[PDB]
Order: C-alpha cells, then structure tokens, then sequence
C-alpha cells in the first residue's frame, strides 16, 4: 500500500467526471423530449457503459495504482475486472459503430422500441465477445495474472480482443461516416441542382410568349420536383392551362409556384444542413474515442509483438498510463455535447439547478 499516492488523486478527478457527467446524459435522453430519437437513444446506452466503467472498473483500478499494480481483492475478482472492464469498452465501440451504420441507411432510406431492440444486440453481442475472458481465466489465474498484477495475460486473448473489440468496428465506423458524409454532398449537391432548373424554368415562363414554351417548361419543372408532393400538382395545374393555350394564366400560376418552391426548397435545406451539424458533432466523439485509445491498444499489441526484446517494464509502466488517456474518454463525450448541441447544454444546466421539468 501506498507505493504511488501522488496518482491516484488525479485518478479520482477522472472518476467524478465520468460518472457525473454521463447521469447528465442519461438524464437529458431520458427527459428532455427534443433528444427523442435513435441517435440520442444510442447516446444514453453509451452513457450507461461510460457510468457503469466509471463506477466498476475504474475504482478498483485507482486501488492497485494505491498497492503498486499488486492485486489487493479476492484472487476470482480479478477476471470478473477484466470481464466488465473488455465487456464496457466492446459495448461503446459497436455502439459507435451502430450509430454510423444507422445513420448511414437512414440517408438511404425514407420507434423507440426498434432502437431499444439494436441497443439489445449490441450488448449481447459484447457479452458474447467478452464471454471467454471470465470462462476460461477464471480456471486459469495465469490467463490473467502476471507477477501478481491483475491484468489480461494471455497474448491471443490481446490479439483478437484487439481486432473484434477495437479495430474491426473501428474500420466499418470509419468507412460509413466517410460514406455519410459523400451522401449528404450528394444529397446538398441534387437539391442545387433542382433549384436551379426550377429557377430557370420560372424566368423562362417569365419571358414566355407561346403556350409550347410554358408547357415544356413546366414538365421540366414537374421532373426537378419528382427528382427532389403539393408543388407537382400546382405544376399540373398550370399545365393544364399551358395545354388549353391559356399562357397569361398559367404565367400567373408559375409566379404563385415561387413561394412554395422556396418554403420546400428552403426545408429540405434546411434538414441538409441539421444532418451535417449532427454528423461533426458524431464524427469528434468518433475521433476522440479512436485517438485517446490508440495509445493502449498499439502498445498492447507491441508488448505481444516485441514480447523479448522489449523493455516489459516500460511497457507495462505505458500501459498504465495509456488505459487512463482511454479511460479519460469516458468523461468528454458529456463536454462535447454540451459545447455543440443547445438541447443538451439546456438540459445540463437546469439539471444543476435542480430543475427538473421543461
Ligand atoms: C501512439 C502509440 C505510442 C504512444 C506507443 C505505441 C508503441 C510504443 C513503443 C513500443 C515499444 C517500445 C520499446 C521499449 O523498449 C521502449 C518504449 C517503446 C519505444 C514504445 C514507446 C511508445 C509507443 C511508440
Ligand atoms: C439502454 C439500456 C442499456 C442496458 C445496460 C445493461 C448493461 C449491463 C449488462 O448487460 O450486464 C451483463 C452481465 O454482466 C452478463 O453477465
Ligand atoms: C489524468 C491521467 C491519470 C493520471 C495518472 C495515471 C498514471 C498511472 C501510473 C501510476 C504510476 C505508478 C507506476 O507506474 O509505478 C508503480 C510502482 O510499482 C511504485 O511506484
Ligand atoms: C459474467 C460474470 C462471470 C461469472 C461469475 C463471476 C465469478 C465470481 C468470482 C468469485 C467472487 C470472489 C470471491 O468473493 O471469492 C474469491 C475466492 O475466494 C478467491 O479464490
Ligand atoms: C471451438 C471449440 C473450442 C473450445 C476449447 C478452446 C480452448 C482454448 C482457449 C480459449 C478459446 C477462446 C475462444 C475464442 C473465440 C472468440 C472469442 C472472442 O471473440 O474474443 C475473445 C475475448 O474477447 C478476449 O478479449
Ligand atoms: C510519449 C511517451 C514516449 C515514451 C518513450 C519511452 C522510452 C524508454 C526507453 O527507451 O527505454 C529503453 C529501455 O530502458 C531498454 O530497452
Ligand atoms: C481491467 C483493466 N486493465 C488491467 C489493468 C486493463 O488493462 N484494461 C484495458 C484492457 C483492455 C483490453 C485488453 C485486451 C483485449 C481487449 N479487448 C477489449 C479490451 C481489451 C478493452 C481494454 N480496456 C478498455 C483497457
Ligand atoms: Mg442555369
């Protein structure tokens, strides 16, 4: 006991944030009824792993940094460690993953209980992943014992823990958020596209002197709007006027076309630019989690790669520091929120103020 005590008192800081931020975040899906949706659902079961890593792993991890990385609990205690400590950090990867994908079939795309029911299989999916750790190192304290230091011993546990639990998500979540964002400047793109034609036909009307002109502008008209409904059958309407050669009319019918073809364009515009605001704010929580773990997961395979010739002291001396880069993730995903999204910063800071109502 107390061979470093100088590191656990910044260990405690990271504890507090977590916990206490992420009940903010449980709290605000749970309550604030702007942040009802699949993305924000997704966030909060995010948030319990990030609480549940703060309240069961993380102080028992700040007592061995108290006895020396020397295991200070019941011997059978430290697989059930690594067991919710690998369970926690699966649960937010495929999380993360899950959010992208979603997100992704969604722009391809035209309940609660269909995201409760994808929560459900992302955790039992990491249960299911996480599930040799307790059943084998528990018959087997070398699997997770080195020197009397509780840590996950066994080299292919390490191996395809840290592809199925850090690099495979990581690589299908990297992917679809590139995909994501080529489909809303396609989507941002099309919309432009449509805007002009539409622009177009209208000066066209404008300056039209014959029925043909106006007919075939309309159905040029029609096609932009069916590409992008109320505007296709005004379109109709001023067509039939346009057939019956009634041009002065269906003139007058285009100048009343404008406005509704601003209110549409100007909405669905609208919603480009909200799914580019939400996807940056998903993209920095993508980033951070890959960035603050990368100094764990890259040294844990160099202490399997280079098992010999390495210094296996300064090694296991970066680790324990690199997990707490990693563990310090769990406190930021409440700070980002708060800096870039109103309904969340709202809800935190009248959650403070004991203001529970909206
Ligand atoms: C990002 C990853 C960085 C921070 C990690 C990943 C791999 C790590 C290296 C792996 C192997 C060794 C050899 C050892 O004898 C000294 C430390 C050293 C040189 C490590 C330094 C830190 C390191 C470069
Ligand atoms: C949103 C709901 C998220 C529910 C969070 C539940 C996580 C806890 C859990 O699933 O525990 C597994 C258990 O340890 C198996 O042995
Ligand atoms: C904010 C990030 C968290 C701060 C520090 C974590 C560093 C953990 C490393 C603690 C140092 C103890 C160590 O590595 O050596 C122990 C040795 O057995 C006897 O001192
Ligand atoms: C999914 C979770 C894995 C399943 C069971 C947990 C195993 C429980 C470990 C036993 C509790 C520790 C204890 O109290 O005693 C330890 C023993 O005395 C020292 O050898
Ligand atoms: C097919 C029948 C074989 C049964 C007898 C085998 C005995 C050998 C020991 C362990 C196996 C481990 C199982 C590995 C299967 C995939 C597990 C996984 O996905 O990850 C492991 C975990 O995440 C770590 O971090
Ligand atoms: C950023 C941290 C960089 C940490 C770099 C640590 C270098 C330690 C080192 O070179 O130690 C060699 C060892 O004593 C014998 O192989
Ligand atoms: C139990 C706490 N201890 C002992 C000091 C740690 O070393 N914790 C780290 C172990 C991890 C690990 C190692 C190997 C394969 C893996 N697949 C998924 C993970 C993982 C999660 C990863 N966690 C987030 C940090
Ligand atoms: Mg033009």
């Amino acid at each position: 006991l107390q061979e470093k005590n100088w590191s656990a008192l910044l260990t405690a800081v990271v504890i507090i944030l977590t916990i206490a931020g992420n009940i903010l975040v449980i709290m605000a899906v749970s309550l604030e009824k702007k942040l009802q949706n699949a993305t924000n659902y997704f966030l909060m079961s995010l948030a319990i792993a990030d609480m549940l890593l703060g309240f069961l792993v993380m102080p028992v991890s700040m007592l061995t940094i108290l006895y020396g990385y020397r295991w200070p609990l019941p011997s059978k205690l430290c697989a059930v460690w690594i067991y919710l400590d690998v369970l926690f950090s699966t649960a937010k990867i495929w999380h993360l993953c899950a959010i992208s994908l979603d997100r992704y079939v969604a722009i391809q795309n035209p309940s609660r209980t269909k995201a409760f029911l994808k929560i459900i299989a992302v955790w039992t999916i990491s249960v299911g992943i996480s599930m040799p750790i307790p059943v084998f190192g528990l018959q087997d304290d070398s699997k997770v014992f080195k020197e009397g230091s509780c840590l996950l011993a066994d080299d292919n546990f390490v191996l395809i823990g840290s592809f199925v639990s850090f690099f495979i998500p990581l690589t299908i979540m990297v992917i679809t958020y590139f995909l994501t964002i080529k489909s809303l400047q396609k989507e941002a793109a099309d919309l432009e596209d449509n805007w002009e034609t539409l622009n177009d036909n209208l000066k066209v009307i404008e300056k039209a002197d014959n029925a043909a002109q106006v007919k075939d502008a309309l159905t040029k008209m029609r096609a932009a709007a069916l590409d992008a409904d109320i505007l296709v059958g005004q379109i109709d309407d001023a067509l039939k006027l346009a057939n019956e050669g009634k041009v002065k009319e269906a003139q007058a019918a285009a100048e009343q076309l404008k406005t509704t073809i601003n209110a549409y364009i100007q909405k669905y515009g609208q919603s480009i630019s909200n799914e580019q605001k939400a996807c940056k704010v998903l993209g920095i929580v993508f980033f951070l989690f890959v960035v603050m773990w990368c100094p764990f997961f890259i040294t844990n395979i160099m202490a399997v790669i280079c098992k010999e010739s390495c210094n296996e002291d300064v090694i296991g001396a970066l680790l324990n520091v690199f997990v707490w880069i990693g563990y310090l993730n769990s406190a930021v995903n409440p700070l980002v929120y708060t800096l870039f999204n109103k309904t969340y910063r709202s809800a935190f800071s009248r959650y403070i103020q004991c203001q529970y109502k909206e």
